[PDB]
């Protein structure tokens, strides 16, 4: 227990992997589809309206016009006036 | 001197198969729910794609199949394709 062996080399082992991922963890390509073709799934905006249920609750941090999530659309019957007394008609 | 520890490795590699010893095997796509139940063919696409994320694609033989589309425009046509015979009415 006084001496220990077991050192090994780890500046070669670490390197096969390429030496930029070294200092940064790279980031993660989304996966391809079929549909989806040229277009990659941005991580950064999703210009589209998607279901509430099955959805997590996005965050924005800057800019990044965007679409959203969905919660309630439903369609009636409008008023036929604006407001105060102005309510020609014909 | 001596090299030891040869270990033969002949059982090992069947156990994954035999026909895999003489052929690498072709490769198979994935299913996409989205796309109904069709199969994705390896080695044509009927569809016209868009041109961009795919790459120039390359052509072995045959095969009536779609392509990458790099400009579409819609516009006012002429009336007349040429010559001097030009009537309208």
């Amino acid at each position: 227990g006084g001496m220990t062996g077991i050192l090994f080399s780890l500046g070669a082992s670490m390197v096969l992997g390429g030496v930029a991922q070294m200092l940064a963890p790279k980031a993660r390509t989304p996966r391809i589809q079929t549909t989806d073709n040229g277009k990659q799934n941005t991580y950064f905006s999703s210009l589209d309206n998607m279901v509430a249920q099955g959805n997590v609750l996005p965050v924005l941090y800057g800019e990044m016009r965007v679409g959203s999530r969905v919660v309630s659309q439903e369609i009636s019957t409008a008023d036929e006036g604006d407001g105060g007394q102005v309510v020609v008609i014909g």
